[PDB]
Formats: structure tokens, C-alpha cells, sequence
């Protein structure tokens, strides 16, 4: 009773797997973030009555997010931090590891719970990303590929889009992406601030 649910990772990355700069993003795409929100927030209407998704993130990402947008509304927030001092993420769940976060959720949101969990997302940190990619329940990646080798100092842990991983990670069709997400999603290349990018969904068998 601590694994009956697969994990989905969401991230925006450059063609050289760059995902961050000085504890922040070296780019600024309001539409991209709008996509992030939709994806992590969406829950089938019928289930939306008492079900919510979960966003798991590292402490650094939690701090790197503006207060005005924290905590992520309409979603259950859980911050991963290995030395459990104190947080502050208003009733915001705290966990010292990925599995510790899962167990806390399954115990905090069980059958007697008026609030049920729908989907569990991993959204923050290159460090957390490393743990997720090694986790046996991580089978899906919502990736936003940025076609620009922007200078970054932090990188994604595994080259899922490269040949060496082509037998494990596969890129789904757009139709299947919109289907999993729940609604229609912009197809093709998008140009926001001199940058070209597009949405892709990748999966691997567990
Ligand atoms: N391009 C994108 O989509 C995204 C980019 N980013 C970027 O990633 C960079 C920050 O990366 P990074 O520092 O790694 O961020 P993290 O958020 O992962 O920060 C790591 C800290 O979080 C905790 N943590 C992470 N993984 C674990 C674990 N497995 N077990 C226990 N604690 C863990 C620890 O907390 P403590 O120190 O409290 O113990 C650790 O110090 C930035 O540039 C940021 O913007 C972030 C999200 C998305
Ligand atoms: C560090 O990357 C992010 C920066 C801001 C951000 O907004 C969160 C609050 C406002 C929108 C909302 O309410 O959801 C979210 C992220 C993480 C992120 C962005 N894009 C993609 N493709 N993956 C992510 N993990």
C-alpha cells in the first residue's frame, strides 16, 4: 500500500538537457507555465468532485517559486527535504524522500478521506528529478523541449530522448498526449520570446 500508483514527471528542457540557471529558469514563457498548471491541475470532471492531483517538488524549487503562486492551488503540495527542520507550506506536506512522500499521502488520503488522489506529479528540482528517474514507478515524462542551447548550470539526470535510451523511452503521438492530459493541447512548434519549443509526452514500461 505504497506503490499502487505510477509517477509522472513534468519538465521543460533544452536540446542539451539544460533545465535551470542560477536557482531559476534562464527563460520566461508565460504560456509554457500555463500548460504546466493545466496539466498538473486537470482531473476528470466526474472525479474532480472529491479528487485532486499531487505535485511533488524539492525544497529549492519550492523556494524558487513566487509566493503569490505558492502553494500550487487546486493541487496537493508536498515538499521533499532530507533534513526535516521546518517548512512552511501552509499545512503543506513535508517528506524526507520520494517514498516517504508517497507513504505520507497514502496515509493522509485513504478511503475515509474526503479528498482522494488522482495523479502524482514530480515537478521540482534536478535532485528530485534524479530520484524520480531511478524510481521504479516513474513511467511518464511531460516534457517541453526548448530548441535553443540556452546556457544552464543544472541539467536533467537522464537523456531519455537520446538513441541509447530509445528502447526504454518512447515518444507518444500528440493525440495520445491530449487524451492522457484530458483536453486539447497546442501541437507543433511554439515561439515565445525568440524561443521555439513544443510539448511532448514520453513513456516507458514499468
Ligand atoms: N526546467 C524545468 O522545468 C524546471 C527546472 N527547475 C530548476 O532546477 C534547479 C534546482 O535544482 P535543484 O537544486 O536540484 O532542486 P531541488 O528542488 O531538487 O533542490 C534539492 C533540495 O531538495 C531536497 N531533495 C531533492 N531531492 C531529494 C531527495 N531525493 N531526498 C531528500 N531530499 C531531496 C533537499 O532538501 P534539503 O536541502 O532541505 O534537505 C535538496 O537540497 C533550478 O534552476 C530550478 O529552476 C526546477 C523545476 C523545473
Ligand atoms: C521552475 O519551473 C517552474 C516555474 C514556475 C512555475 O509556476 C508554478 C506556479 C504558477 C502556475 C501554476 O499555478 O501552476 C512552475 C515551474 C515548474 C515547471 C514548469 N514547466 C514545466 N514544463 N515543467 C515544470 N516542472
Amino acid at each position: 500500500m505504497n506503490q499502487q500508483k505510477s509517477l509522472t514527471l513534468i519538465v521543460a528542457l533544452t536540446t542539451s538537457y539544460g533545465i535551470g540557471r542560477s536557482n531559476s529558469l534562464p527563460w520566461k514563457l508565460k504560456k509554457e507555465i500555463s500548460y504546466f498548471k493545466r496539466v498538473t491541475s486537470f482531473v476528470p470532471t466526474f472525479d474532480s468532485f472529491e479528487s485532486m492531483n499531487v505535485v511533488l517538488m524539492g525544497r529549492k524549487t519550492w523556494e524558487s517559486i513566487p509566493l503569490q503562486f505558492r502553494p500550487l492551488k487546486g493541487r496537493i503540495n508536498v515538499v521533499i527535504t532530507r533534513n526535516e527542520s521546518l517548512d512552511l507550506g501552509n499545512g503543506i506536506h513535508s517528506a524526507k524522500s520520494l517514498d516517504h512522500a508517497l507513504e505520507l499521502l497514502y496515509r493522509t488520503y485513504g478511503s475515509e478521506s474526503s479528498v482522494q488522489i488522482n495523479r502524482i506529479f514530480v515537478i521540482g528540482g534536478a535532485q528530485l528529478y534524479k530520484a524520480a528517474m531511478d524510481h521504479p514507478k516513474l513511467d511518464r515524462i511531460m516534457a517541453t523541449i526548448i530548441y535553443k542551447d540556452i546556457h544552464c548550470d543544472v541539467f536533467f539526470p537522464l537523456k531519455f530522448r537520446d538513441k541509447e535510451w530509445s528502447s526504454v523511452w518512447k515518444k507518444e503521438k500528440h493525440s495520445d498526449l491530449e487524451s492522457w492530459v484530458g483536453t486539447k493541447v497546442p501541437h507543433g512548434k511554439i515561439n515565445e520570446d525568440g524561443f521555439d519549443y513544443e510539448f511532448e509526452m514520453w513513456t516507458r514500461d514499468l
